[PDB]
Order: structure tokens, then C-alpha cells, then sequence
């Protein structure tokens, strides 16, 4: 199983039509992860998208991009997908206009595009849960 900060090339990079599958569980003491889709590996990399669920506050999700080291206009779903101690299965479909995100089969959010998704070169995931599998399909 894949270890934690996971930082990983994606084949060929980022294109439309492909699926990313990644086969978790939540921390039973879950306060926060993130998947970042990131362009490039170098200090202060660009990060095209930034899905964060949160149990701090109001249980939510955060989602936004960072662009020469600054976060823009955040979005924000005050909805919790996930359950501390329990199994998921995220799924994030690169379409054209958006990022779907679909979590337990249920759709979740539509994050649209900030930055050219083919810029995007490794996913990112870390924090309060544990990886069984990421795989590329499309
Ligand atoms: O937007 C993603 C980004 O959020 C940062 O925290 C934000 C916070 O969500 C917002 O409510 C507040 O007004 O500004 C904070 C700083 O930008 C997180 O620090 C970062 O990890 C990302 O998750
Ligand atoms: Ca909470």
C-alpha cells in the first residue's frame, strides 16, 4: 500500500477522459486530508486543485488552487462525504469544464478548471487517513 505524504507522478500527465480511483480510510481521528493535484515538483509548485475535507468547525470541504504561491477564491461544500474509522472510494473524472468529484459513487462537487489541467503532473494526498490504492484509468 501506498505511504504517506503520497507524491506521485501521473502518467502522461494530466488529460481529459481520465479517472483518478483512490481506495481509502479515514482516520478514526480524522481532522483534515487534502489530494492536490500539483503542476511540476519544485518549491512552491502550482497546485491546480486542492480538495480538503475538514471535521474542524462546521464539517465541510474545501476546495481551491494555488498560483505563484497564493490560494484564490476558495469554494466551500458544507457537507461531510466522509466518516471517521470508514472506508471510501473518492473518485475525481477530468472532464473538459470541471473536475468531478465523486465520493462512495455519490456526485460530490464539480471543481471547475483554474489552470490548463494538462499542467498538472503529480497527485499529491496526506494527512489523517490511510491509502490502499490510486490508480489512472483513461
Ligand atoms: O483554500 C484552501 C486553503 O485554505 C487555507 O485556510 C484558509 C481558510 O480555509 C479560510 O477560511 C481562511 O479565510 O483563510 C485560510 C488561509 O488561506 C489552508 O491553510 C490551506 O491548507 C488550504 O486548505
Ligand atoms: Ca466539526
Amino acid at each position: 500500500n501506498p505511504t504517506l505524504p503520497y507524491y506521485q507522478p501521473i502518467p502522461g500527465g494530466l488529460n481529459v477522459g481520465m479517472s483518478v480511483y483512490i481506495q481509502g480510510v479515514a482516520s478514526e481521528h480524522m481532522k483534515r486530508f487534502f489530494v492536490n493535484f500539483v503542476v511540476g515538483q519544485d518549491p512552491g509548485s502550482d497546485v491546480a486543485f486542492h480538495f480538503n475535507p475538514r471535521f474542524d468547525g462546521w464539517d465541510k470541504v474545501v476546495f481551491n488552487t494555488l498560483q505563484g504561491g497564493k490560494w484564490g477564491s476558495e469554494e466551500r461544500k458544507r457537507s461531510m462525504p466522509f466518516k471517521k474509522g470508514a472506508a471510501f472510494e473518492l473518485v475525481f473524472i477530468v472532464l473538459a469544464e470541471h473536475y468531478k468529484v465523486v465520493v462512495n459513487g455519490n456526485p460530490f462537487y464539480e471543481y471547475g478548471h483554474r489552470l490548463p489541467l494538462q499542467m498538472v503532473t503529480h497527485l499529491q494526498v496526506d494527512g489523517d487517513l490511510q491509502l490502499q490504492s490510486i490508480n489512472f484509468i483513461g
